[PDB]
């Protein structure tokens, strides 16, 4: 799974050690091993959320199965925990886009995971 | 909904009030309560189109429904105007990828929108 | 058709013609014209991959149609190829997610391609 976070806080706002909680952390949550986990911060941009250049977030979990209404649930759960405890975002200045990926349009080490 | 654009245009280049122009725009055009909308506006990127680093601009336009073909033609029109008027991009110079996002996999507020 | 690169290669290690040799190559991969190609690189990004921070690349094809088990394969090899060459990174360390675009869901001057 692979996931990624753009945000409008500034750099040094973001933890030391950060991307490694969100591995261990989503390593967890979708009982992958957590040397498939790829994670993404991006911080300092410029965006709004409703209009507001407030502290927000813009994000997205790939993930090949694994992604379902419960689950979805259970992941912004954990993910706007995690962004509201390190970042200082509200959950609700928070989007996570869920996407489930076929093996087949999945590229890596030269060839694809189907 | 959220709009997110990327472009080789520079910082400098993009106007005061352009983030808020955006949400406005696509709150009318997409019936959506304007307090929902996200925008996210990426300059100074290396990228090049048809091979040209001449203006470009790559975006996208997630929602949940409201996505379609008339009503893509529509954003479309609306989204290279403003590029057009703003960032001096030409319209043949920006693609823009529309995504009917499902309600159960579109987290917020610690929770999904089913 | 359009790539982008998210790495957290440094962008003193892209080499010069590095844009133009993946318009090239996969306006050859796709038997799209070079016209029709977008590619987008995002160097010295904050990432990790499998926990680590050694260089690594996330990114993304997204093309009407020219999206398929065989073919996402063939782009698999030439991207990693392109990217451990150019980039040095590892090829087991890249994930490319492929997006089939429906003509109607990609916005181009004024319109979609639909
Ligand atoms: O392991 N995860 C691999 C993976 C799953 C889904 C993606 O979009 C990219 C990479
Ligand atoms: C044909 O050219 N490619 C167009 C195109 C295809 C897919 C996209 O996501 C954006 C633009």
């Amino acid at each position: 799974p692979m996931f990624i976070v753009n945000t409008n806080v500034p750099r040094a706002s973001v933890p030391d050690g950060f991307l490694s909680e969100l591995t261990q952390q989503l390593a967890q949550a979708t009982g992958k091993p957590p040397q498939y986990i790829a994670v993404h911060v991006v911080p300092d941009q410029l965006m709004a959320f409703g209009g507001s250049s407030e502290p927000c977030a813009l994000c997205s979990l790939h993930s090949i199965g694994k992604i379902g209404g419960a689950q979805n649930r259970s992941y912004s759960k954990l993910l706007c925990g995690l962004l509201a405890e390190r970042l200082r975002i509200s959950p609700d200045r928070v989007y996570i886009n869920y996407y489930d990926m076929n093996a087949a349009n999945v590229g890596w080490n030269n060839s694809t995971f189907a």
